[PDB]
């Protein structure tokens, strides 16, 4: 296929997030070599378009964990690996060190479904993002303690309703997407956000810090990945001095 | 020739797991040196075939901890070491940084034995893998807190029965193998899994998160090693640009 | 001439982004030929000038006062992406190219949450009237702060009481310590970045001791790590120092 | 010329444990430089034989913390340092990165003395190693929490008797040696073991995990150093491709 | 202006402690360059003699955190920085990586003053150091939990009285100096010790582990820096192969 809108909106899709630092000797390469990089990045993404989709983000200067982030989706986990193998063979890839790499799967709603929580589910379904086009990405790995998991389905549902009630208002200016990672990475979830309004985003996270669910978090970041949304051309040119 | 099926299915076998990152200057080597790497790898595996067996897996692009994983078995722990010393002397080996290296021994059933828990023991012996051939490997180091070990044999049996109850159904599509590591590594166990269905694997680990045994884990991953199963030839070629 | 960014306004209004980054100079920087190291100072001033309509930049030397870094940059803008763009250009300079980032935290300035005129009028009056009266600051301290879930799960009133207790014994240090607060939850692995300027590190040690002793401190899961200590330096002096020039 | 037997069996002796990784560019050295490494190692050991004894062990392939371990004893701590300073000036030393280096002192029995615990002291005294010569070394750094040390002498005696009771039986196939490190390193103890039987060693450590003393451990490994006993000549040649 | 005796014995003095590893390529430099290093080191200490004093210690082979330690005092913190900046520009400095660097200030007695605790204060004088000249240094960074600082002045005094009681008997063989670091480093204190008798020092720290003050330590080492006292000339020559 593989269809972007489908891969971004259906259950059973694998999301593969990876962050990299550009090694110090990349900019010591001759200019000619660095000039060719941006086309090579766009072409490797095109080569794999039958199997994966790829988003690029610039993280340099907004955190110390990385210089860029790649978000890759496919219905086949190994296809995401294959893409990343070929990325690493590109000239930029060859001079990149991976600093984080977490995978997860999209799933149907476990908690705030029409059947389990109709009122909040209705508000989740009807919410519409209405701010300017997002400019920033945030990725937050989450892991919850054993005590969380050992609570009942009902106890957990209550806490997730409490998560949902004060955060629905932010769907006008923050896009969200949830991946499930237990067993696949040292995280239970990967959470992914797009916004143009980082003031609003800080307020959103503060609102979640303040609910009892947060008492169960053993990972809620580390790293908190903050970046700017960029096309692959712009990303690679920026990091290549082009 | 050492007996692979026996080494994989009997108590008293040492399992030696090691993950490596490929150094950034490997891909800078002349093509001839990289093209020779695949045959060096098969020659070292062949050299030690009287005493050890070896499995290879590609972890690049599915986690930040490593690019590949080796699983090595022998009844002699020093023979696994001798194999890895010779592996590190190969060209790929020489350009690999070891990132984790854990060993353990296979044992008889401690808990879910015919003597102690016959119904679940038959449930276990019962079970059969029925899905297509596994594509993925997952390795999860586990360590339990002092409170666990200080519980009685009966208290621990009960919690291991509870571990077993929800997981028996996953033997249709996940293969498992347990090694014991207390005193030989900073882990009590190494756990090893093969599957074609990472959606199912995620669900299996969630089920285990929800039981009281999990309140005792101080290590349950870190790293959670996720890879694809590959022949040695394909692994080495992939990482060599061949 | 487009107008420069307004420094005094950026440093005193809510809704400004502060970007803090610390770096180690790589070993091979000093192996560069002398002329290259000699040109580094001008390159630094040109990149700061290139971005002068959108950001402001402060430089501090941290080498010898901690193991985490050799220098600190503090960059402000109303546009987070513009702080990024300056730092991207900084990394392209000769010194930047030989700098490894060791920490980089961002946050936003905000209105008072607790010690406002409506919520705590006496302490707010003491905060608003205090004046720094010592000689010009020579040192910077940056302390990242993160509070546990239990803190955030406390009610508004419970938190206010603890921030009143934070404030009561620290007002007296406003005569010899300047402070600035940034808010980071969601944007970094911290809730706050705190920034201080002083000439008197004996006083600063006493100030932090006073805050260690209050119940609020029972909730910190990060209070430093790193505690970044440095000297205030011009860009020119910072770069020449790290370049042996 | 230092007396090995006495240094290994008397109180007041300093034990100096250090582990090292061999740098990636050692094997890139001309064959003739690596060929001389083993004689350089023997000469430095001989140079210091009036003040120290040295044991060598190969850890490569049995853990990720190191490639080799040195255990050095002297009545003068500074002599242990002087040896290691000279070791680091050898060709192999120059290409070695230290990854852990702990020191401690041997002491008289604090707990299981004839006066305080006569029955267990008798079993300790009469126990005899009866297995084949050891092939493996294990080093476990240990640190206990403030609550341990704040317990009374009698409370601690009780727990060390509980340590000793189920472990005396392993003296038949495990040799032990205790060093005390509080104030000299980030450990209260360094524990040292030699065995031919790692299956027995795993069961020994399991038995100690189960006793209440274990609730006080804040370090009990990290690293758990596992290696093989080797002569210095074999060790250096093995790491030099000779 | 700087007077050593006075900088070492008065309140209001900044102490700056830094540890370094020597990079692996230092010994690859020509012999002539390394021969010149000791003089350069001595001349940089001289250059700053009007503002700072400098002590040097060799830590290689007594721990993995460093190869040498510098202790620098001045009444001006920035002067200690200026000195270390110039040190890093020396040949050895240029090939040194800083691994820890902590500062603090000397203060009058907070607890065991004549006014507050006259008996123990007198007792600080009931023995004088009487052993052979010190050969070893130990530096232990200390940080206490919030619960400590939240105790009353009176409660804390009682605990520091309890700290001082067992400690008096080691005045014959351990010299001590205390620095205060809260707000300046990730520590509340830096403690500094000189001794010839590491058996004694081990016993001293054991005695301190056993008192209730120890339940409040979140840092008490990490690193525990152990070294030998050396002149700058002997230090730099030893690390330079000269
Ligand atoms: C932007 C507005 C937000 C809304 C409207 C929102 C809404 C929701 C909803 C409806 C669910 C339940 C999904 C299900 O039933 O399976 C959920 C789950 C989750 N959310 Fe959010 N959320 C938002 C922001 C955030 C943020 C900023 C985080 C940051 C860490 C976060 C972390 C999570 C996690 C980890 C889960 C899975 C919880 C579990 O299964 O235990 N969310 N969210
Ligand atoms: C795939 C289905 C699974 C089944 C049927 C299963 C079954 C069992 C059984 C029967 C035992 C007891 C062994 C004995 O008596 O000695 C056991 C032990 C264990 N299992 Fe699983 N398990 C599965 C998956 C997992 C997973 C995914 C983990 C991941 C961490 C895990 C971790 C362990 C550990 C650490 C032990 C040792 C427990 C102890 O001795 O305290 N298992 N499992
Ligand atoms: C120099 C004298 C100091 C004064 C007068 C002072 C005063 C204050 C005041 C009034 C606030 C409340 C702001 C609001 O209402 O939103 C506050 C917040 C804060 N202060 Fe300070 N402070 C000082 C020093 C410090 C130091 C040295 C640190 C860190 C070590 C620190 C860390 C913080 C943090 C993290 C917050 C935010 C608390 C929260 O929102 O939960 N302060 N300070
Ligand atoms: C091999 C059989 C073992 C026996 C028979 C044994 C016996 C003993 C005895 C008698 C003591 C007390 C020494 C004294 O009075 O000062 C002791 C102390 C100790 N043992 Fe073992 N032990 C064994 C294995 C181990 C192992 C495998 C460890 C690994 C952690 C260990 C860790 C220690 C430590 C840390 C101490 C010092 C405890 C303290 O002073 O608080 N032992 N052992
Ligand atoms: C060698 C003999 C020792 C003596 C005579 C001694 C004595 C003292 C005295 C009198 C004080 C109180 C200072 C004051 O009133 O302000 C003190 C504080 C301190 N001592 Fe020691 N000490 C010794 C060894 C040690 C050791 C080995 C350590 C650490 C491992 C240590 C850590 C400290 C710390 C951190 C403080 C500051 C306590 C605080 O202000 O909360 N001391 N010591």
């Amino acid at each position: 296929m593989a269809d972007r809108a489908k891969l971004l909106t259906t259950p059973g899709v694998f999301g593969n997030f990876s962050t990299y630092k550009v090694r110090a000797d990349y900019m010591k390469l001759p200019a000619a070599e660095r000039k060719a990089a941006a086309a090579e990045a766009q072409m490797v993404i095109d080569k794999h378009k039958d199997k994966v989709i790829v988003d690029t983000y610039l993280t340099r200067g907004l955190g110390a964990g990385s210089d860029y982030l790649l978000r890759v989706h496919s219905t086949d986990m190994a296809a995401t690996q294959a893409f990343l193998v070929d990325w690493r063979a590109t000239k930029l890839g060859m001079y990149s060190d991976v600093t984080e790499n977490l995978v997860g799967i999209t799933k149907a709603l476990n908690y705030i479904s029409k059947d389990k929580s109709p009122d909040l589910n209705a508000g989740l379904s009807s919410a519409t993002y209405s701010d300017s086009a997002p400019r920033y990405v945030i990725v937050i790995p989450v892991k919850k303690d054993a005590a969380w998991w050992n609570m009942s389905d009902e106890q957990r549902l209550k806490e997730i309703e409490v998560h949902t009630q004060p955060t629905l208002q932010y769907l006008v200016n923050v896009k969200r997407k949830l991946y499930h990672s237990t067993g696949l990475a040292d995280a239970d979830f990967i959470t992914y956000f797009e916004t143009a309004d980082l003031a609003a985003f800080n307020n959103l996270l503060i609102a979640l810090a303040k609910v009892p669910e947060n008492t169960h978090h053993v990972r809620w970041g580390n790293p908190t990945v903050l970046g700017t949304i960029q096309s692959a051309d712009v990303l690679v040119k920026t990091l290549s001095g082009m």
